[PDB]
DNA sequence: GCTCAAGGTCACG
DNA sequence: CGTGACCTTGAGC
């Protein structure tokens, strides 16, 4: 058996693995634009934010903060790109 | 020679 | 222009 996978960061159903935890597709993507873009974001206020599927609209920074926080490693993008390279770490 | 998940690719709000 | 989500890639079992 496995459970119903959760997106960790926002709270929601997760499609799958991505980036070795349970994430959702949008999460997924930002994860990404952020480290391979080098995006930098700050928080509205003070960085001090939980994040859910509503509040991470509005706060970038702390969205990647929590990514990074659960277990969505940096290093899990591969720089080299290269599809279904799968990256449950170990 | 299938199965799982990196991760493009692009459609919708 | 930022997600939202669905097809393709292509590494492991
Ligand atoms: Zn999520
Ligand atoms: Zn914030």
């Amino acid at each position: 058996a496995i459970p119903k996978r959760l997106c960790l960061v926002c709270g929601d159903i997760a499609s799958g693995y991505h980036y070795g935890v349970a994430s959702c597709e949008a999460c997924k993507a930002f994860f990404k634009r952020t480290i391979q873009g080098n995006i930098e974001y700050s928080c509205p206020a003070t960085n001090e934010c939980e994040i859910t599927k509503r509040r991470r609209k509005s706060c970038q920074a702390c969205r990647f903060m929590k990514a990074l926080k659960v277990g969505m490693l940096k290093e899990g993008v591969r720089l080299d790109r290269v599809r279904g390279g799968r990256q449950k770490y170990k």
